[PDB]
């Protein structure tokens, strides 16, 4: 991993890419919201656990901190998906390709129309960013090795795993640079590009919190993916 140069980078993270998922409900049947939402995000979290031991470096992690990591960034990073497929899509937001929604259709959830609301916003300031398909995949990466990394343990093991995180991270700052430049970006637009980019972390992390408490205002076990079963997926033969 910390040998990959920046277009091996870049590759890596395109080819790791996971698919677009469809909502399982009958078409021919007349058009509930969250029971479909939660059968979608179910699925797309399996994928999402191949598309992480695909990312270069998470599988040099321990087990026990790879389930930290993705513990920590499920549903940013089901989030940033989403407000990646709705960017042409102005008012709507693309769950799946048979499930485009809009604010409206959130109002059917007490709470929700306000979360439904801040994804729309972030997928205007995608929009307003023009934002790669190349720089969207770096951003994704970043979320799954930044979200968990400040809340491990100071074991040997785990400052070694630190280290490496931040030395994965180093090499996508690097890789999204080299992107930028490639680009024809001057010096000065790379750095305010890059800092525009990671400054819509910050609120991508808002936003999963929002939902997080919806998620556990459930007060549901088969809602909310639990250590064990995380652990269970990732603890492949
Ligand atoms: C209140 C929010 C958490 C609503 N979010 C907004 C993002 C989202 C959902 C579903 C599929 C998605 N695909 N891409 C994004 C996306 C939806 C949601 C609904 C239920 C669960 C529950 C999952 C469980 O209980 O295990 C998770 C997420």
């Amino acid at each position: 991993a910390l040998s990959l140069t920046a277009d091996q980078m870049v590759s890596a993270l395109l080819d790791a890419e996971p698919p677009i998922l469809y909502s399982e409900y009958d078409p021919t049947r007349p058009f509930s919201m969250m029971g479909l939402l939660t059968n979608l995000a179910d699925r797309e979290l399996v994928h999402m656990i191949n598309w992480a031991k695909r990312v270069p470096g998470f599988v040099d992690l321990t087990l026990h901190d790879q389930v930290h990591l993705l513990e920590s960034a499920w549903l940013e990073i089901l989030m940033i998906g989403l407000v990646w497929r709705s960017m042409e899509h102005p008012g709507k937001l693309l769950f799946a390709p048979n499930l485009l929604l809009d604010r409206n259709q959130g109002k059917s959830v007490e709470g929700m129309v306000e979360i439904f609301d801040m994804l729309l916003a972030t997928s205007s300031r995608f929009r307003m960013m023009n934002l790669q398909g190349e720089e969207f995949v770096c951003l994704k990466s970043i979320i799954l090795l930044n979200s968990g990394v400040y809340t491990f343990s100071s074991t040997l093991k785990s400052l070694e795993e630190k280290d490496h995180i931040h030395r994965v991270l180093d090499k996508i700052t690097d890789t999204l640079i080299h992107l930028m430049a490639k680009a024809g970006l001057t010096l000065q637009q790379q750095h305010q590009r890059l800092a525009q980019l990671l400054l819509i972390l910050s609120h991508i992390r808002h936003m999963s919190n929002k939902g997080m408490e919806h998620l556990y205002s459930m007060k549901c076990k088969n809602v909310v993916p639990s250590y064990d079963l995380l652990l269970e997926m990732l603890d492949a033969h």
